[PDB]
């Protein structure tokens, strides 16, 4: 009997029903443009439990004993077993508000507010958005602008190698003892991300240490002529807080998000070519050692595996999970973890391998 919750499926990256999946994500996407959380939540259920399935939907009959398919759900599945094709996301990617929102938050620094105001100002095209000379942007819009086609190009598996290795030679110039792990959909198992991901902790640093070294890698990195932007979040930390009650729990590690230089020279590949370098959107967050497994598994995702983890920690073990801590309720303590393995046990988890996380 398949479970409700991500964090009791393994779902890995050969998903057979992708026809059912990329219509329900596509739906899932415009309900949240539309400030329907509640019908966005419902799709995003479906389309997780489909992507775990071992075997392609080919009939209605092969839906029975599948958890959270409601009867929309069902209705759209029907209609891609009839067609095909699914009409309702098909109507979702021929309308103009949703293919707007689609192409402005491609830039990076965008969010719905800016997609939204712009859109209602009548601009439909980043042409028209770049070279309007009213228009004010964000440092962050500028970096979007900029460096578009490299950070909508796909990072692939040997770049974000190039850059595990530029982020472990920069991190133990400053701290030797470090643990640099790369995170995200990359530790899932996918060939290609928008970003790398990377999780820092060390053994021996001190508070300061542990401040200091996000400062002392990207002032290297300036040196180098290699930060191409840059943009550090301070730690708000609490050592003793519990964890967060929040259906998506907010990361309070320091962290900073970047955009590197990669030059070709750096890339094992099988294929310079043109300007010789790639921008490269990197994500570092840097987290006390104790805290290390829970980080990891925040970190890693996908992000509707973290959703139902949080959700079965709370409804079915009375236990408050986030990306710093784990708290049992009804022993009134703090689970300690070495690894994710730990965590999984603290919660009465069968392990799911990061390859399986992919919900
Ligand atoms: N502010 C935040 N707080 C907590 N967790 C976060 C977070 N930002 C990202 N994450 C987590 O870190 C993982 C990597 O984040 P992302 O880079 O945003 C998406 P991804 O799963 O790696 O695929 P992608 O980078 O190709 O789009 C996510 O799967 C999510 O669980
Ligand atoms: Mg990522
Ligand atoms: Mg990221
Ligand atoms: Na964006």
């Amino acid at each position: 009997k398949i479970s409700q919750y991500a964090c009791q499926r393994r779902t890995t990256l050969n998903n057979y029903n992708q026809l059912f999946t990329d219509a329900l994500d596509i739906l899932a996407e415009n309900d949240e443009l539309r400030e329907n959380e509640g019908s966005c939540l419902a799709f995003m259920r479906a389309s997780s439990v489909l992507k775990s399935l071992p075997f392609p939907i080919t009939s209605m009959k092969d839906t029975e004993g599948i958890p959270c398919l409601g009867d929309k759900v069902k209705s759209i599945i029907e209609g891609i077993i009839e067609d095909g094709e699914s009409s309702e996301a098909k109507a979702v990617l021929n309308d103009e508000r949703y293919k707007s929102f689609k192409l402005f938050t491609s830039v990076f620094g965008v969010g719905l507010k800016t997609a939204e105001k712009w859109f209602r100002m009548g601009f439909r095209t980043l042409s028209k958005i770049q070279s309007d000379k009213s228009l004010r942007f964000t440092q962050m819009q500028k970096a979007g602008f900029l460096y578009y086609e490299d950070l909508v190009s796909c990072v692939n598996r040997p770049e974000a190698e190039a850059v595990s290795m530029l982020v472990k030679e920069a991190v133990v110039t400053f701290l030797p003892d470090a643990l640099v792990t790369m995170t995200g959909g990359f530790r899932r198992g996918k060939m290609t991300g928008h970003d790398v991901d990377f999780l820092i902790t060390s053994p021996e640093a001190t508070e300061d240490e542990e401040q200091q070294l996000l400062h002392k890698v990207t002032d290297f990195w300036k040196q180098q002529g290699l930060l191409l932007y840059c943009d550090i979040l301070e730690s708000t930390f609490e050592k003793f807080k519990q964890p967060s009650r929040k259906v998506d729990a907010l990361d309070h590690f320091q962290k900073c998000f970047l955009i590197l230089k990669l030059d070709h020279g750096r890339v094992h590949s099988e294929k310079q070519e043109g300007k010789g370098w790639k921008a490269i959107r990197v994500d570092l967050v840097m987290c006390p050692y104790d805290r290390r497994a829970f980080a990891l598994l925040g970190w890693t995702g996908s992000r509707q595996f973290e959703r139902d983890l949080r959700r079965y920690a709370t409804h079915e073990r009375k236990m408050m999970l986030d990306n710093h801590a784990l708290y049992d309720r009804t022993k009134r303590v703090f689970l300690e973890a070495e690894s994710e393995e730990e965590i999984f046990a603290h919660l009465g988890l069968d392990y799911i391998e990061p390859w399986e996380r992919n919900a």
